[PDB]
């Protein structure tokens, strides 16, 4: 089998992308964040508090014949910008752009972090890290992936998103005529349940390449590149007027500022991420201050290739039995 859905950013700047999945019979259809550094499918639901919801498609298992109660079950999950929530699981019926997986546990939230309420356009996570890390207890619950895989045509699924512009997220086989040049596959470690594998370096605009490695994860949920200091540093020195802003949170450029590309490695690869890619545009409305999509992984513990660097890319999430990813401009 295969399947192959459209993925639209929620905004202007690519804040996160959301990818419509068909849940339950009849299909209840939400728009859930396909979101590669994490492994629950939860969603919006009927049980969740209300004051906590504005705005967000619910998923009603009552009206699903398919949905049964995964009895006892329990999750929760924080994530990195300190968003929670947890609730009880549903196994139901979940297809993705065709491909249908039965009895996939379902995570059915009863409350949500404000982060999440405030996301209008967000009905949901659907998880594609390794199963691993999935926090259903006490029966730890598989990744949509995950249980499709032996299905698939290939076990692999592949992320190719847009700038500013819809994308797709393919399963079960690699669309040869969405990328330029040849896919560069590179090792991925499973010890920490994602999608985590070296670079071999990086460039600044029309610079020579700084060969290092850089382990980082391969994270479509995550808005921004968070490389080290001192990546990050040698890229913003480039842009006059820039610097590291702790009252916003990161590095800010002046908005009149056009931006240098930045190039990472993939073994002897190179992706080149657009200097406007790395535009988050205006802290806030009119401001002439803007915020940049390349920021320090310093206070996080771990290098995340997030959406700023994974839209630039046709990223190969290959789940054979030793994964690995791969990367092709395009």
């Amino acid at each position: 089998s295969t399947g192959s859905a459209t993925t639209t950013p929620i905004d202007s700047l690519d804040d996160a992308y959301i990818t419509p999945v068909q849940i339950g019979t009849p299909a209840q259809t939400l728009n859930l964040d396909f979101d590669t550094g994490s492994s629950d499918l939860w969603v919006f639901s009927s049980e969740t508090t209300a004051s906590e919801v504005d705005g967000q498609t619910i998923y009603t298992p009552s009206k699903s014949t398919t949905a049964k109660l995964l009895s006892g079950a329990t999750w929760s999950i924080s994530y990195g910008d300190g968003s929670s929530s947890s609730g009880d699981v549903y196994t139901d019926t979940v297809s993705v752009g065709g491909l249908t997986v039965t009895g996939q546990a379902v995570e059915s939230a009863k409350k949500v972090s404000s982060s999440f309420t405030e996301d209008s356009t967000i009905d949901g996570l659907l998880g594609l890290a390794f199963s691993t890390l999935n926090t259903v207890s006490p029966t730890q619950q598989k990744t949509f992936f995950d249980n499709a895989k032996a299905s698939l045509d290939s076990p692999v699924f592949t992320a190719d998103l847009g700038y500013h512009a819809p994308g797709t997220y393919n399963f079960g086989f690699i669309d040869t005529t969405a990328y330029t040049g040849s896919i560069t596959y590179t090792a991925v470690s499973t010890k920490q349940g994602f999608w985590e594998w070296t670079s071999t370096g990086y460039a600044v605009g029309s610079g020579t390449f700084k060969s290092t490695s850089i382990d980082g994860i391969a994270d479509t949920g995550t808005t921004l590149l968070y490389l080290p200091a001192t990546v990050v540093s040698a890229y913003w020195a480039q842009v006059s007027g820039a610097k590291s802003s702790s009252s916003v949170g990161g590095y800010v450029f002046p908005c009149s500022a056009t931006l240098p590309s930045f190039t990472f490695g993939v073994g002897s690869a190179r992706i080149v991420i657009p200097g406007d890619y790395i535009d988050f545009g205006p802290i806030s409305t009119g401001s002439s201050s803007c915020f940049g999509g390349i920021q320090s992984s310093a206070g996080i513990g771990i290098n995340i290739f997030g959406d700023v660097a994974l839209k630039a890319a046709f990223v190969v999430f290959n789940g054979a039995t030793t994964p690995t990813l791969g990367f092709a401009s395009k």
